[PDB]
DNA sequence: AGCCGCGGAACAAACTTTTTGATCCGCAACCTACTGGATTGCGGCTCAAAAAGTTTGTTCCGCAACTGTAAATGTAATC
C-alpha cells in the first residue's frame, strides 16, 4: 500500500523506542489529514506503546535565553 | 490572519483577628492597732477603637487550529 518512507522512519524509531515516534504516529492514524488513511486499531497499539515508554524519564530545563 | 471558554489576577469593599491607650478594682500597703481619715499607689483584667489581614463578588486581560471549488506519486536529504 506503499507507506510513505518518513512513517517507515517513525515506526524504525518506535521500534528503537521513543516516546514522540509513537506519539506522531497514533495521531498519524488516527485522522486523515496527516496523509495516511486512519486505521483504529494500528493506532491505538501506538498510543498504548508511547505511552508505555514513558515511564523512567526525567524531565530537565536544558538553555535558557534572556 | 482572526480570537472559544477557562481560570488566575488586579482591585476593592466587607468580615475578622489583634494590635494600642485608658479605666478599673482587688490588694496588699500605710497608720497604728486594725474600716486612721479627711489616704494613697500598684499590678492583673477588661474596655471598645482602629490600624492591620483575610475573604469574597466583579471586570478585563491571553490563548489553539485551522478554515468554502482544493493530490494517491518508486530511493535518500535539504529549508
Amino acid at each position: 500500500q506503499n507507506l510513505p518512507s518518513r512513517i517507515t522512519k517513525l515506526i524504525k524509531k518506535s521500534e528503537s523506542g521513543d516516546f514522540a515516534s509513537s506519539y506522531q504516529l497514533y495521531k498519524v492514524f488516527g485522522s486523515k489529514e496527516y496523509g495516511v488513511e486512519p486505521d483504529e486499531k494500528m493506532s491505538d497499539y501506538f498510543k498504548e506503546l508511547s505511552a508505555k515508554q514513558l515511564e523512567g524519564g526525567q524531565l530537565r530545563v536544558a538553555d535558557i535565553h534572556l
